[PDB]
Protein backbone atom coordinates (compact mmCIF):
# COMPACT_ATOMS: atom_id res chain seq x y z
CA UNK A 1 0.00 0.00 0.00
CA UNK A 2 1.13 3.48 -0.69
CA UNK A 3 -0.46 6.81 -0.46
CA UNK A 4 -1.68 6.52 -4.23
CA UNK A 5 -3.61 2.98 -3.51
CA UNK A 6 -4.71 4.85 -0.20
CA UNK A 7 -6.39 7.55 -1.93
CA UNK A 8 -7.91 5.56 -4.66
CA UNK A 9 -9.68 3.68 -2.77
CA UNK A 10 -11.17 6.75 -0.57
CA UNK A 11 -12.16 8.65 -3.64
CA UNK A 12 -13.13 6.28 -6.47
CA UNK A 13 -12.31 6.90 -10.32
CA UNK A 14 -15.18 8.23 -12.16
CA UNK A 15 -13.77 9.77 -16.21
CA UNK A 16 -17.46 11.49 -16.60
CA UNK A 17 -17.96 14.71 -14.29
CA UNK A 18 -19.68 14.26 -10.95
CA UNK A 19 -21.04 15.85 -7.72
CA UNK A 20 -18.50 14.86 -4.98
CA UNK A 21 -20.31 14.70 -1.00
CA UNK A 22 -20.70 18.17 -0.46
CA UNK A 23 -22.44 18.96 -4.13
CA UNK A 24 -19.42 19.79 -5.74
CA UNK A 25 -18.08 19.26 -9.23
CA UNK A 26 -15.61 16.94 -9.29
CA UNK A 27 -13.61 14.34 -12.05
CA UNK A 28 -11.04 11.32 -11.87
CA UNK A 29 -10.05 10.46 -8.83
CA UNK A 30 -11.18 13.16 -6.47
CA UNK A 31 -10.48 16.05 -8.19
CA UNK A 32 -12.05 19.06 -7.53
CA UNK A 33 -13.22 21.38 -10.61
CA UNK A 34 -15.12 24.16 -8.93
CA UNK A 35 -17.44 24.87 -6.30
CA UNK A 36 -19.55 26.59 -8.62
CA UNK A 37 -23.24 25.33 -9.18
CA UNK A 38 -22.93 25.75 -12.70
CA UNK A 39 -21.75 22.94 -14.92
CA UNK A 40 -20.46 25.05 -17.47
CA UNK A 41 -18.19 26.53 -15.75
CA UNK A 42 -17.26 22.93 -14.80
CA UNK A 43 -16.61 22.01 -18.23
CA UNK A 44 -14.57 25.00 -18.59
CA UNK A 45 -12.56 24.04 -15.67
CA UNK A 46 -12.08 20.91 -16.64
CA UNK A 47 -10.82 21.68 -20.44
CA UNK A 48 -8.37 23.97 -19.05
CA UNK A 49 -7.13 21.51 -16.66
CA UNK A 50 -7.14 18.70 -19.89
CA UNK A 51 -5.89 20.82 -22.25
CA UNK A 52 -8.22 19.91 -25.16
CA UNK A 53 -12.38 20.37 -25.16
CA UNK A 54 -13.47 17.09 -23.25
CA UNK A 55 -17.19 17.53 -23.39
CA UNK A 56 -17.15 16.81 -19.48
CA UNK A 57 -15.26 12.93 -20.12
CA UNK A 58 -11.78 12.22 -19.79
CA UNK A 59 -9.93 8.92 -19.94
CA UNK A 60 -8.52 6.79 -17.11
CA UNK A 61 -4.80 8.55 -18.48
CA UNK A 62 -5.77 12.26 -18.12
CA UNK A 63 -7.59 11.04 -14.67
CA UNK A 64 -4.60 9.56 -13.72
CA UNK A 65 -2.18 12.77 -14.60
CA UNK A 66 -4.76 14.55 -13.07
CA UNK A 67 -4.15 12.75 -9.94
CA UNK A 68 -0.31 12.85 -10.02
CA UNK A 69 -0.63 16.42 -10.09
CA UNK A 70 -2.85 16.49 -6.92
CA UNK A 71 -0.33 14.47 -5.04
CA UNK A 72 2.11 16.06 -6.04
CA UNK A 73 0.70 19.52 -4.88
CA UNK A 74 -0.43 18.18 -1.43
CA UNK A 75 2.88 17.01 -0.56
CA UNK A 76 4.44 20.55 -1.60
CA UNK A 77 1.75 22.02 0.44
CA UNK A 78 2.58 20.45 3.74
CA UNK A 79 6.10 21.26 2.91
CA UNK A 80 5.49 24.81 2.81
CA UNK A 81 3.24 25.17 5.31
CA UNK A 82 4.98 26.42 8.88
CA UNK A 83 1.93 24.43 10.62
CA UNK A 84 2.31 21.32 8.76
CA UNK A 85 5.57 20.53 7.71
CA UNK A 86 6.88 20.10 11.60
CA UNK A 87 4.03 17.77 11.81
CA UNK A 88 5.30 15.97 8.67
CA UNK A 89 8.73 15.63 9.45
CA UNK A 90 8.12 14.03 12.63
CA UNK A 91 5.88 11.19 11.74
CA UNK A 92 6.91 7.48 10.20
CA UNK A 93 5.94 6.99 6.63
CA UNK A 94 2.77 5.28 7.10
CA UNK A 95 1.62 8.51 8.93
CA UNK A 96 2.55 10.81 6.89
CA UNK A 97 0.19 9.26 4.21
CA UNK A 98 -2.84 9.85 6.27
CA UNK A 99 -1.55 13.26 6.68
CA UNK A 100 -0.90 13.80 3.17
CA UNK A 101 -4.93 12.19 2.09
CA UNK A 102 -6.62 14.57 5.31
CA UNK A 103 -4.55 17.54 2.78
CA UNK A 104 -5.88 15.87 -0.16
CA UNK A 105 -8.99 16.23 0.80
CA UNK A 106 -9.73 19.20 2.94
CA UNK A 107 -7.03 21.57 1.55
CA UNK A 108 -3.78 22.83 3.43
CA UNK A 109 -5.66 25.68 5.03
CA UNK A 110 -8.47 23.26 6.32
CA UNK A 111 -5.97 20.58 8.06
CA UNK A 112 -3.91 22.97 9.22
CA UNK A 113 -7.02 24.37 11.87
CA UNK A 114 -6.35 21.03 12.94
CA UNK A 115 -4.17 22.34 15.56
CA UNK A 116 -5.32 20.49 18.88
CA UNK A 117 -4.86 17.10 16.97
CA UNK A 118 -1.83 17.94 15.03
CA UNK A 119 0.21 18.60 18.36
CA UNK A 120 -0.50 15.48 19.88
CA UNK A 121 0.52 13.93 16.77
CA UNK A 122 3.74 15.89 16.78
CA UNK A 123 3.77 14.60 20.28
CA UNK A 124 3.03 10.66 19.81
CA UNK A 125 -0.29 10.42 21.71
CA UNK A 126 -2.06 8.32 19.00
CA UNK A 127 -4.85 7.26 20.75
CA UNK A 128 -5.52 10.81 22.03
CA UNK A 129 -5.17 12.42 19.04
CA UNK A 130 -7.42 9.91 17.25
CA UNK A 131 -10.07 10.81 19.83
CA UNK A 132 -9.67 14.62 18.98
CA UNK A 133 -9.37 13.97 15.16
CA UNK A 134 -12.88 12.38 15.69
CA UNK A 135 -14.43 15.85 16.92
CA UNK A 136 -14.65 17.42 13.92
CA UNK A 137 -17.23 18.12 11.09
CA UNK A 138 -14.89 16.07 8.81
CA UNK A 139 -15.23 12.79 10.76
CA UNK A 140 -19.51 13.27 10.90
CA UNK A 141 -19.99 14.10 7.05
CA UNK A 142 -17.73 11.37 6.21
CA UNK A 143 -17.50 9.11 8.81
CA UNK A 144 -16.45 6.08 7.23
CA UNK A 145 -13.38 7.51 5.49
CA UNK A 146 -12.33 9.70 8.28
CA UNK A 147 -12.15 6.29 10.56
CA UNK A 148 -9.49 5.04 7.87
CA UNK A 149 -7.50 7.99 7.90
CA UNK A 150 -7.61 8.13 12.08
CA UNK A 151 -7.07 4.19 12.22
CA UNK A 152 -4.16 4.86 10.23
CA UNK A 153 -2.52 7.71 12.69
CA UNK A 154 -3.74 5.53 15.57
CA UNK A 155 -1.96 2.22 14.40
CA UNK A 156 0.86 3.61 12.37
CA UNK A 157 -0.19 0.41 10.16
CA UNK A 158 -2.07 -0.19 6.85
CA UNK A 159 -4.54 -2.61 8.50
CA UNK A 160 -8.06 -0.14 8.07
CA UNK A 161 -7.35 -0.31 4.29
CA UNK A 162 -6.68 -4.27 3.92
CL1 LIG B 1 -5.37 21.67 -12.75
CL1 LIG C 1 -16.94 8.26 4.28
Amino acid sequence: MNIFEMLRIDEGLRLKIYKDTEGYYTIGIGHLLTKSPSLNAAKSELDKAIGRNTNGVITKDEAEKLFNQDVDAAVRGILRNAKLKPVYDSLDAVRRAALINMVFQMGETGVAGFTNSLRMMQQKRWDEAAVNLAKSRWYNQTPNRAKRVITTFRTGTWDAYK
